[PDB]
């Protein structure tokens, strides 16, 4: 059960025989393959041993392969079905969604829509008086709020939000 017969794509389980800091090292059985640490999960793993320990087994699927067969690619996440894929699908644009502030910036705020998927709300689109104002006088990371989907890029993997379509109309009181 290794690159005897192995093609990318193909599931297989290794043992996690060693824990770098770029990565991680799994043996099929005679040979090591090189599982990057970005690799590990969906989201930004930081270290292998977060995800996998030295003498575990686990189901690995193999991404690439070295030269011509010798070494080979690992993957921890293409186990499952990313949530970014089908995102299209679970909530496209127009639809209403609350999201928490988790980061913010000088030219918008950051707003987590779930594990794993995170937005980002413009500073154009977040208030009504201002197109440029400071995303603090609007809100502030921990704040919990509402927003609407006005562009997601799967590829890009980054989303954005509009806060605006949550907030309430100054012509109306």
């Amino acid at each position: 059960g290794a690159m005897e017969t192995l093609q990318e794509g193909s599931e297989v389980k290794g043992i996690v025989k060693n824990l770098t800091d770029y990565g991680a090292f799994v043996d099929l059985g005679g040979v090591d393959g090189l599982l990057h640490i970005t690799d590990m999960a969906w989201k930004r793993v930081k270290h292998p041993s977060e995800i996998v320990n030295v003498g575990d087994e686990i189901l690995v699927k193999v991404l690439k392969f070295d030269r011509d067969r010798t070494r080979v690619s690992l993957g921890l996440k293409q186990l499952g079905e990313d949530p970014w894929v089908a995102i299209a699908k679970r909530y496209p644009e127009g639809h209403k969604l609350s999201g928490r502030v988790t980061n913010l910036t000088d030219y918008g705020c950051f707003v987590e829509i779930e594990e794993g998927v995170e937005g980002l709300v413009h500073v154009s689109e977040m208030d009504w008086t201002n197109k440029n104002i400071h995303p603090s006088k609007v809100v502030n990371v921990g704040d919990e709020v509402e927003v609407m989907v006005l562009e997601i890029d799967e590829e890009r993997r980054r989303i954005s939000l509009g806060l605006k379509q949550c907030k309430a109309n100054p012509w109306q009181s």
